[PDB]
């Protein structure tokens, strides 16, 4: 329903508008308005949605389709709709059960009233399927349908009859009558509740009821002396200013038609209670309210920091490099560090110390915490396959760590993830400076979700992991390792972790990490990429070409 | 940013209720009033979010991670504030140049025009570090602020100083001025550009005007004779209905402080032109409107219908079936077609007439349309592959029609949709009655999309492709018959295929079609599961199960 009921709010404000437009130049420019019936077309417009016209003029293998969640939207437009339209139906029939209590309680008029109405209405021999009626429960006048057309007058101004007010109060009140006016805003009225889902409804219905107002004021004055206008105008004013303003319905017209400011103020002005309220109950709600503001700001709120890339700065030693040439057709950033010399090398630095999701790389911390808690180990570092087929063919088994990591197997990954106590990983997100340590919601935070690292941050990490880390054991770090061997030669041993961020089918994160055991040295290192082909294999041959050309791994 | 404008309105709108809250209650119970400088705090609380602090209290393999996308939101809601903003300062700037040039044209008063002012304020020793001008531009009073309270008074009341009008226009646009409601009114009018995304700015900005209105009214009460009361309240309707009604200014304050319905209804009177405009007018409009709204009924709209099941009768005859026991923990229904009998065999009929997304099942019809077209052929029944990993290890290859069929090579299929003429595809859907026959907008639209069939039509369809089609090959049928065996006895051969509507990992759309081939009869037939663990592979081994029990596959 939801698309419905939306395809219904366009179509009726397509024909709304061009209705307001019309509306503009009619009075704009030659004192015309539009016959409020037109505006039966907005409503008819918000209705075309629904009806019902073609009119125009083995083996078994299966991926998934990634469809929106319509159910949580139409689900709940459904029951939106629904609980408005009892809510507004309840509304009408108050304002129906007023009406139908005055209809009880009107008065019939004696000849000496009658004959009033009579000479207001005779000279044009306005119709008689009118109905007029006195009451003493109202202060003002108040129309009424019932296919009857009532006018109920306050008796009192049966009494105040030589000041023409009557004069002024049937004419526009009838005029009300003439045009079915009050029939009409029923209508319209009702269906404010068929179509409640479309606020434009009472916008309209509002828009309507002024220029009811305006053309039964048209209608007046085709009916009064020109030196009458002004008096009219007056009377207006008098029927507003001297009574209380309340929308005791919204179905009948009365002169207190509209929530005015001058409504408020002129109802204070009538409560003239010159009362000065302690000053302790606005020290309290403004206290009370910054307090609660207070709340606002206990709460989640953003940080451009946290939007940001590391705008610390290195506090090591270090160079900056120009490897442009082998990122070539995949443009990124790079950081290498020597663990003797304490001395960092890096390509593009600004776009060193932005910050990406770590995608799979991460896996080597997730997997190596899983170690040091006791979770996962080397005669268990086996997992359990569900049977649930995976993206890749190479995911679709049981598999140990060594396996696991050089197939990427998400499957075995999450498990871990399940397995560890969250507060273990926090606790080393935290002790590790882990980038943003931000472990979000999902239990597979970094992969292209809420954990970020930059490359700097990467290699800073990854090299306090084993050099410094004094809350992890050595087994876990010399496991993990193992199983990240590359490549070697007579200098070396280099050790590394692909990873792509394809989103939507489309690479964003080239990443590949490492470190290399040098018989001369050790270092460590991140690859990112973000254009070109921002792949995971690029990140590989373009880190182990620069690292080769670096020398490191090339024995300088 | 986004999230950021949300977050902000959601912490205003919580701060701004709670005053509306207490603002009914002060006002219902006691006749208290909220200090307008409360409503600082819904700016501020508008403001929280943007306040950045953390303040509470290798073989490369790799899958697709579906996230949302955030950058069509943020980016447009990035411009939207931006564009506006830039509106609403000129509109700022409009009003700003306007009060400019009031006071280039600001007038001093004499002594006999002064002093009518310290009479009017001495008696409270009002501060002087007001202005008071008068001007031969203006028709009602406005203030100004420019760090001097400026309250610039038409000069004709300098000469209608006989009727105590002064007396309440300088109390209260002194009032006003005593307060800084000039000042604050501008720098609420200032945020509400800054924080012009929140709607609320305006909002709040109106009631604050509302009341301080009403604050200053309280003021001028406290500030005159109980006797007068009512003749400032007659003062304030004078000020406005005698005067026409513009927002001239949105800063400063004037009589005419809003676009009520008596402005708009005094203005037509006092624009008395009793011109009847010409029926044409709006027999033009109303004609053309409707035109218009005819031109929404020219385009999209729904149908219940098209999200209704086959609601269409069988013209068939048919026996109705009880094979629940069968389907057991995978509940949905059955179609099955006796070919020399012209007869169906239905379990569920109402379940067997629901349309669902033919998944991959609708491949066979694919294959077959490019076959019939020369699209695709048996000598080149294959199709390149494009190098890029597909959700199967089973597709990552190149394949031709019966490995694709048989390993449900997506790749494969989705050439051959960008290979056919769409065209021939639609004469197809429309020649053999392809359920709602729904092409979407999508290559692959049958894939748990737009194309939907029911049970009794798949069998209806495939039935009549090999029987009736004459717009169709009979290498085509053939063709793509033997690519679907599945088993065969001394009885049968048996044809079918399977699919699984798996969406966002979930099991939707349990399909197994196909047909057999018997020694005495032929027969066609379709299943669908619901519930359960509604995959294409049980609704293979339900379907053989059924056919077998039938006597479908058991000779009978
Ligand atoms: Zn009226
Ligand atoms: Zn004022």
């Amino acid at each position: 329903m939801a698309k419905l009921l939306i395809m219904s709010i366009v179509s009726f404000c397509f024909i709304f508008l061009l209705l307001l437009f019309f509306r503009y130049i009619l009075k704009r420019y030659f004192n015309y308005m539009l016959n409020y019936k037109v505006w039966y077309l907005t409503l008819l417009a918000g209705l075309i949605p629904f009806i019902p016209i073609k009119f125009s003029l083995i083996q078994e293998f299966a991926t998934d389709i990634h469809k929106f969640n319509w159910d949580s939207i139409d689900n709940i437009c459904t029951v939106i709709w629904i609980v408005l339209v009892i809510i507004l139906s309840f509304k009408f029939l108050k304002a129906l059960l007023y009406l139908k209590y005055l209809k009880k309680q009107s008065l019939y008029l004696n000849e000496n009233e009658k004959n009033k109405i009579d000479t207001i209405l005779f000279n044009h021999q306005y119709k008689k399927n009118i109905v007029i009626r006195k009451a003493e429960t109202i202060q003002s006048p108040i129309t009424f349908w019932y296919g009857k057309y009532i006018i109920l007058i306050p008796s009192s101004y049966f009494k105040s009859v030589i000041d023409k007010r009557l004069k002024y109060i049937i004419l526009h009140e009838y005029a009300h009558a003439k045009n079915r006016d009050t029939l009409h805003l029923i209508i319209f009225n009702i269906f404010s509740i068929i179509m409640s889902y479309n606020p434009l409804v009472h916008i309209v219905k509002r828009k309507i009821i002024h220029d009811n107002e305006v053309e039964a004021d048209r209608f007046v004055l085709n009916n009064i002396n020109k030196n009458e206008f002004k008096t009219y105008a007056e009377s207006i004013m008098d029927s507003v200013l001297n009574v209380p303003f309340f929308n005791k319905n919204i179905l009948s017209h009365s002169a207190n038609g509209k929530k005015s400011l001058l409504k408020r103020r002129l109802i204070n002005i009538k409560e003239a209670n010159l009362k000065k309220q302690s000053k302790l109950i606005l020290i309290f709600i403004c206290i009370f309210t910054f307090l609660l503001m207070v709340i606002q700001s206990q709460f989640l709120m953003g940080q451009s920091i946290t939007d940001y890339n590391y705008k610390k700065p290195l506090h090591n030693d270090y160079q900056i490099l120009d490897k442009s040439k082998i990122f070539g057709s995949n443009s990124g950033s790079f950081v290498m560090y020597s663990m003797k010399k304490d001395k960092y090398y890096i390509y593009n630095e600004k776009e060193s110390r932005k910050r990406y999701s770590p995608n799979s790389t991460y896996k080597i911390y997730l997997a190596m915490f899983g170690l040091d808690r006791h979770i996962i180990n080397d005669e268990n570092s086996r997992m359990s396959w569900n049977h649930k087929h995976y993206p890749f063919d190479a995911w679709n088994k049981e598999q140990d760590l060594n396996t696991a990591m050089q197939n990427s197997v998400n499957w075995y990954f999450e498990r871990i993830s399940d397995q560890i106590p969250k507060n273990y990983t926090a606790t080393q997100l935290k002790q590790l400076n882990y980038g943003n340590k931000n472990l979000g919601s999902y239990k597979s935070y970094w992969m292209e979700d809420s954990l970020k690292i930059s490359n700097l941050e990467q290699v800073i990490v990854f090299k306090n992991m084993m050099e410094q880390n004094n809350h992890f054991s050595k087994k876990a770090k010399n496991q993990l390792s193992s199983s990240l061997l590359i490549k070697k030669n007579e200098k070396y041993e280099l050790y590394g972790k692909t990873g792509t961020g394809i989103v939507n089918g489309k690479y964003n994160n080239g990443w590949f990490v490492g470190y290399v055991i040098t018989n001369h040295d050790k270092y460590y290192f991140a690859t990112h990429l973000s254009d070109g082909k921002p792949s995971g294999k690029n990140a590989e041959l373009i880190s182990e070409k620069i690292l080769k050309e670096m020398g490191v791994l090339n024995g300088q």
